[PDB]
């Protein structure tokens, strides 16, 4: 059982990492709401300014709360640069794992290619063609059928031409 | 950036690099072995003209 | 097998490469070339015209 310590290390100091990202990204969804429960709030102000006949107070509030919604958008943008952080650490480390089993994996095919090497393959083929030629060779040298056959005709197959006319007339 | 430096991505070339040449030398090996000259061996002198006939 | 016509691929992509590099540093000289012809001559003409 290997202690990876130095991978053990790097592991918790990533978690307390995404643990501080995460609890500023909470931090900034909370401060999302109050400010669109402001904004909610003074578009109810709005709202009643408009009908108590105050123009002026209207306006004033849809200021304010044009201000409150840019406030808003401003602290959404960096809740998803947060996120994007986040994701680029997690990334980061699946990335790592995977070029190490790469790594891991070409180590053992080096291993392979370098004790089977083609140079080898060549060779082994090369022999075993050799050595099939030579057993054809010598297979084919103790079927010639001159012996069997022998003493072959003088007169160059014309006795068997005539027995074989004589059978066939037969 | 601690991990950046550690995986960089001259790193990340050299093991695709090495990933490339050991999967064409795997082709190149199992493809040397599984010629079919041998088992074909000797091939028609007359060059396929006695399996035109035979189909 | 198929594994020679990849080399082949490979090397004529490599020549590829290098002639199109070869390509933008043979304009660029000319480019070079064309500005210091007109430098010599604009050189000639200002000292005709008496500066030094």
């Amino acid at each position: 059982m290997v202690k990876n310590w130095l991978f053990g290390k790097k592991r918790k100091e990533d978690a307390d990492a995404l643990a501080t990202l995460k609890g500023q990204q909470n931090r900034l969804q909370a401060e999302a709401r109050n400010l669109e429960r402001q904004s909610d709030e003074q578009k109810i102000l709005a709202s009643k300014m408009l009908k108590a006949g105050n123009k002026a107070g209207a306006r004033q509030a849809l200021k304010r709360r044009a201000v409150f919604m840019k406030r808003l958008n401003t602290v959404h943008n960096t809740a998803m640069n947060l996120q994007a952080q986040i994701d680029s650490i997690q990334t980061a480390t699946s990335t790592a794992e995977t070029v190490k089993a790469m790594e891991l994996g070409t180590k053992v095919v080096g291993e392979k290619i370098k004790t089977v090497s083609p140079e080898r393959t060549e060779r082994v083929m090369d022999s075993v063609m050799e050595q099939r030629d030579q057993i054809e060779m010598m297979t084919e040298a103790l079927s010639d059928p001159s012996l069997s056959e022998g003493i072959l005709d003088f007169e160059d197959d014309a006795a068997i031409d005539e027995q074989l006319a004589q059978l066939e007339a037969e």
